């Protein structure tokens, strides 16, 4: 699909089992997911942008679809104002950027 | 172009007549840029990123060059982690996310 961006481009993604809305950012590297109970371990780290840093857990080889589009890779929880896909996923779907 | 997102997208921006490297941002409302002198006048503003939020000065009618292709439209001046493209001006260039 073609996604145009007179508004936010969100999508639909399942993780941990359950089904959330999230923002396709070519400018986040990582990919940062809302607070939940995702199960195993995982490492602390900060993340940054604009305002400073936050903390998040780290996830390694987590499950994810977005927009129907099977996703494998390291995802970030924690208190995010909102569930981004970041440049981690993006390329695993294959997503561009065309002008 | 069609842009893959293996590494950041980073195109030259000329803005104020002065070139710079901008990223292309789908997760930004509005663009971003780091402090600078530039011609044309501003109010102060806020704007929240995933970290919090920062003071910004809110340029309109901004004449902005982004990889070629012009845009003309609102600029945000101020201490951004990197100068950010966001959805008001990638419309204006005609960009889109595909996969
Ligand atoms: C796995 C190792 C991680 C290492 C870690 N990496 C990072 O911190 C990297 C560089 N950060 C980033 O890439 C982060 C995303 C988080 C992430 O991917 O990790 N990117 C970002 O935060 C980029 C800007 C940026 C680019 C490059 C560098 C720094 C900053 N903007 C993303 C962000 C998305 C939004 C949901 C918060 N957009 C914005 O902040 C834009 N804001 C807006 O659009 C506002 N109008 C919205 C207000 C909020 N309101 C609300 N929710 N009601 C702003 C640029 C105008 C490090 N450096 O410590």
């Amino acid at each position: 699909p073609q996604i145009t961006l007179w508004k936010r481009p969100l999508v639909t993604i399942k993780i941990g089992g359950q089904l959330k809305e999230a923002l396709l950012d070519t400018g986040a590297d990582d990919t940062v997911i809302e607070e939940m109970s995702l199960p195993g371990r995982w490492k602390p780290i900060m993340i940054g942008g604009i305002g400073g840093f936050i903390k998040v857990r780290q996830y390694d080889q987590i499950i994810i679809e977005i927009a129907g589009h099977k996703a494998i890779g390291t995802v970030l929880v924690g208190p995010t104002p909102s569930n981004i896909i970041g440049r981690n996923l993006l390329t695993q779907i294959g997503a561009t950027l065309n002008f």
